[PDB]
């Protein structure tokens, strides 16, 4: 079998060979077994919103042409897309809500394992929300910030402040004029579910305006999530670590943290250090915490925990035979891991009441009992490592060097070595003179339909040669880190002369043997909000709105409903937004035209749907260069 | 064509003939054009929760057997059902939330067309919520009640009070022990959308427990909706009116109110009386307000507005040629009405920002401008009536007499004529001696898959002969009213001797020429909460929980996601609950077994899935009689 058609990651290819000869079914095998997939669903032309269904519409030809209730293709497509945005919003904001309750508990004395770690961040958030700090205790400031976070989930006298206080006033003004500012995060999710139910909203433009507003609720959830985690766990600064399956170690207890919420994994990290000697006694060198998906990104950014794999290839960590435990909370966890665990000997542990997997061991995690629960979990991992004594494992000897931890604050600090009191100016200077063509954010997942990482790396390589400053989050950062894009030793090979000069100048001014890495890792998926903060700060420094800046986003291999919500709010805040996988919209030309074209007249952003990555790179460059020409810059 | 295979309503049959020869496509024609429908969707074995999809699972045979991410049939079925419950919850609770904001505006001086109409109801609700009334102004009590309603949508220090204060403490105790009490209405909707997104909750029992809890959020939305509308518009008392298309009048301006929220339609009713002479000048006898769906039920219950049609047959009102306007807010409105309007000359008017229909005229309704907006809308209706001057119309000369308005308070009052200080005892007496075998609630929609009204009337006839006291809401009440079941002249023909004696005894004691009607109309779909109040009051009077009472529910022809939510909370509060249409669950035997059987061990309720109405009637009788035998009663 040609494993490079499944993944461009050589360590993943090696594990696919091992899974094949051991007879362990993979996500790629389940994909093959699903082909050919349903064309009504692929195009968006299916509706199950009531029990008169299921209804479908032929993309071309004869009947059925319309849903049983009269719903058109346009309504059906818009309604399905709207529910996906609401679902993504519900995940990101459920993540943030957990962080909000955790911060509240922490400063109320209910969970001593948690504390205010970043006082500076606490105060800057309180100030941005209009929460007075002068004369207040940190605990009381934090209490107020947690209360404001929870208040943004419902209607109140103010709109969602994690939208209106994080975007430039001019952007908020154009969104308010279209009625797009969310009134409450869960309020908007519920309204989507209402308006998309049978016999309700049946106008594509009305429905899609609702989706834009719900995407801003998703953005608020992301930004709140990043804010609260930085308070609780620290704002990331530049770190050095490694990535890919070669970060596992046969002689250690290998513990993957997988899912999204750092309330769990940050505790695993610190507790695993406390139990090192208990692990030495079981015959291990120690506990080797490694990261998968966003929760791994979280502990990579803050602690330098090596990333072992991401997204579509998550099963391959287990296939090595050396993964003793996989500790889960929620989101983007293939449920197959619970059945594969029986073949690989991995102990799979769920921790969240609303995210169980049949066959997995459930260990309830309560923030009030975080250390005790973590030790109960890590002891299951040690028992498992003992059980594989004298078993051979196959860990591919494949890893990359990863410089990461580029929070927006860290980026501002790095630039400040070139201009202390105007740190954004050196970046803008080099945009203006052409050393930086523009900025591209890579975000989102892998998708089994796309050879793993192929779009991310193909697009990134073209952009970097054209002097684009590339930043990345989530499993887009995962793809780029696993292929060397976060190793500064690759600046010469990857970057155009102008971008190299800039990365080198900044790196030299920060006391480094050389340049920043080719791609700046800005964090998890909620940390797409960091890219927003940076671009908003650039917008404010220049006196223009985001839809005039040479900034684009690419969800190059998108999968999750969360990635659709992110892409939609990237469009809503004004960015040309590439998506490298077909969302289910092509069954409706009017919807596609709204999302790819007429939405420009509303928010200035627009979707770029392009499945061929070389073509996508050209379209993203043209989008960047059209912005440059709109600022009167050469390009 | 055999029109009685489409509808058992003779007036609907006549209009189907007219639509056929005029070439106007109907919901039944769009259904025919959809056959055969997708079996993966019918069985629940389809998932589009991420962009790796669509995924499907063969009910039998070979691959695909599992979703691409590893999701089993059980997870896929549970996840889809959970989203339908959340969507229904979002509709009923969005309805209530609108009523809450309307009551707040009214007692804040912002909307003088609205007022506290039922002071007694206001105070009894405030008392039930623990809101002190002693020494308070009505406006301040109402302000507090509106604030408590809005607070139930989010997390707070108390759970959802429109659950915990409306069910017996013993029922709340068994639900709390299973973790089923909702924490906030929109909180639960969002959590469903989160836990059902890709890579999250993947255990059928865990997922379905979540659905039970979200259904209680739906129940809270229903009960809040009924409570607030009764405050604002009056608690219903016995009324006499008529139903079916024969209530339209060629010589009047015929105005249908259609949708769900009475904040709009109650104003249409009163304003339409003010503009009677303006309508006389356009050559009409007056304005003939008639009802469709739940908003018609609302004005039927409170004002005696005749019901013209319901649910699946809503288009047929327009086909008469005499419907000058159809005034819409949201929910259960077939979007086809906007295109049919062009053939029939009806003016279709949308009023709610989140519920537009392409091609319909949008007139924004603001509660602050209710009278002015209503007159702008009614003037469009008058213009339309003038345009059909000299046109023939075909109004089937078919209607029934309808006694309705049986709120739980009205039922208690009627019984109190037999026992002033213990009004529930005469009912319990006649349950015990066998004159009343038990109680059956008919609820929910019509569904195009079922010949309209056939399940409702077949089941009702068998139950009434067996002395079951039948109550009904929504389009179940609509089906029964259109077939004479709310006409007391039909008691002799329809009711067993024991039930007749009881209906006659109660009717005689309320100064009537004879008995109560064969079926008690308890209101709209949110007014299913009234049936809950009655059964809860019976439970409390007897000292037992609802799952020991001889009470059942039948969603005999269910359609909307709302009907699934209602059925699920009927099971959750302890009722044997028939559904007469296949929900998409049969692709998973474990899910079906949970919902039809093992949930008995959790809540005491259970689903009875039975598509044959004679068999369903037998199963509902057995369920009733098993309850009777559990109380030690003969049966
Ligand atoms: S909402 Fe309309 S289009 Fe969707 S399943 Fe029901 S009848 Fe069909
Ligand atoms: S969530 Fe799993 S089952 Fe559903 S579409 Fe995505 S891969 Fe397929
Ligand atoms: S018909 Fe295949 S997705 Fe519904
Ligand atoms: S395959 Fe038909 S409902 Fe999805
Ligand atoms: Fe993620
Ligand atoms: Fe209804």
């Amino acid at each position: 079998a040609r494993q490079n058609l499944k993944s461009t990651d050589r360590a993943v290819q090696q594990m696919l060979d091992k899974a094949k000869r051991e007879g362990i079914q993979t996500v790629w095998d389940r994909y093959e077994a699903m082909k050919p997939q349903c064309g009504f669903g692929e195009t968006g032309l299916c509706c199950r919103h009531c029990l008169q269904g299921p209804c479908r519409i032929n993309p071309f030809g004869d009947e059925p042409k319309v849903g049983i209730c009269g719903a058109t293709a346009e309504v059906i497509v818009a309604r399905g897309l709207d529910r996906s945005i609401a679902a993504g919003a519900a995940g990101h904001s459920g993540d943030a809500k957990h962080l909000a309750h955790t911060l509240k508990k922490a400063v109320q004395g209910k969970a001593a394992s948690y504390m205010i770690k970043d006082r500076t961040k606490l105060h800057s958030i309180a100030k941005r929300l209009g929460i007075p700090t002068e004369g207040q205790k940190d605990e009381d400031i934090a209490l107020e910030v947690a209360k404001a976070a929870l208040a943004d989930f419902h209607e109140k006298d103010t709109p969602v402040l994690w939208v209106t206080t994080v975007l430039p006033p001019s952007r908020v003004k154009v969104l308010s004029a279209h009625g797009l500012i969310p009134a409450g995060i869960d309020h908007e999710i519920a309204e989507i579910m209402h308006r998309t139910s049978m016999g309700c909203d049946a106008d594509a433009q009305n429905l899609l305006l609702g989706g834009l507003r719900c995407s801003l609720a998703d953005l608020a959830g992301c930004y709140m999530g990043t804010d609260l985690a930085d308070i609780l766990f620290g704002t990331p600064a530049p770190v050095v670590t490694e990535s890919n399956l070669g970060v596992l170690k046969a002689d250690a207890v290998n513990v993957a943290v997988h899912g999204h919420n750092p309330v769990l994994s940050d505790i695993i990290v610190s507790v695993s250090k406390e139990m090192e000697n208990e692990a030495r006694a079981a015959g291990a060198t120690g506990i080797n915490v490694v990261g998968i998906c966003c929760t791994g990104n979280e502990v990579l950014m803050r602690h330098g925990i090596p990333a072992c794999t991401h997204s579509v290839s998550q099963e391959m960590a287990m296939i090595t035979g050396a993964l003793d435990a996989m500790i889960l909370d929620y989101q983007c966890i293939q449920p197959s891991v619970a059945t594969i665990a029986e073949c690989t000997g991995t102990t799979v542990i769920t921790t969240m009441e609303m995210s169980k997997i049949t066959g997995a061991t459930h260990v309830n995690f309560a923030e009030e009992a975080a250390v005790e629960n973590a030790k109960q979990i890590l002891r299951l991992a040690i028992d498992t490592f003992k059980r594989r004594k004298g078993k051979p494992v196959e860990i591919p000897n494949i890893k990359t060097k990863v410089v990461a931890g580029f929070s927006t604050e860290a980026i501002i600090n790095a630039l400040s070595k070139l201009n202390a009191n105007d740190p954004l100016k050196p970046l803008i200077d080099n945009v203006v003179n052409g050393n930086i063509r523009g900025v591209c954010l890579f975000a989102g997942c892998n998708n089994v339909k796309v050879p793993q990482d192929q779009n991310f790396t193909t697009i990134a390589r073209k952009l970097l040669k054209q002097n684009v400053l590339v930043v990345a989050t989530g499993c887009g950062a995962g793809a780029l880190m696993r292929h060397g894009f976060m190793d500064p030793a690759n600046v010469d090979e990857l970057c155009g002369d102008g971008l190299k000069a800039v990365l080198t100048a900044i790196g030299e001014a920060n006391g480094l043997g050389g340049p920043l890495p080719p791609v700046l890792h800005m964090g998890s998926c909620v940390d797409n909000s960091r890219a927003v903060a940076l671009v908003a700060a650039l917008a404010n420094r220049l006196g223009v709105d985001l839809d005039r800046l040479p900034v684009v986003a690419s969800a190059a291999e998108a999968m999750h409903e969360k990635a659709v919500a992110i892409g939609t709010w990237a469009v809503t805040i004004g960015l040309p937004t590439h998506i490298g996988v077909l969302p289910p919209i092509t069954g409706s030309l009017p919807v596609t035209q709204i999302l790819t074209s007429s939405v420009k007249d509303i928010t200035g952003g627009y979707f770029i749907v392009e499945l061929d990555p070389e073509t996508a790179a050209d379209k993203l460059l043209a989008a960047i260069n059209e912005r440059r020409a709109g600022l009167g810059l050469p390009w």
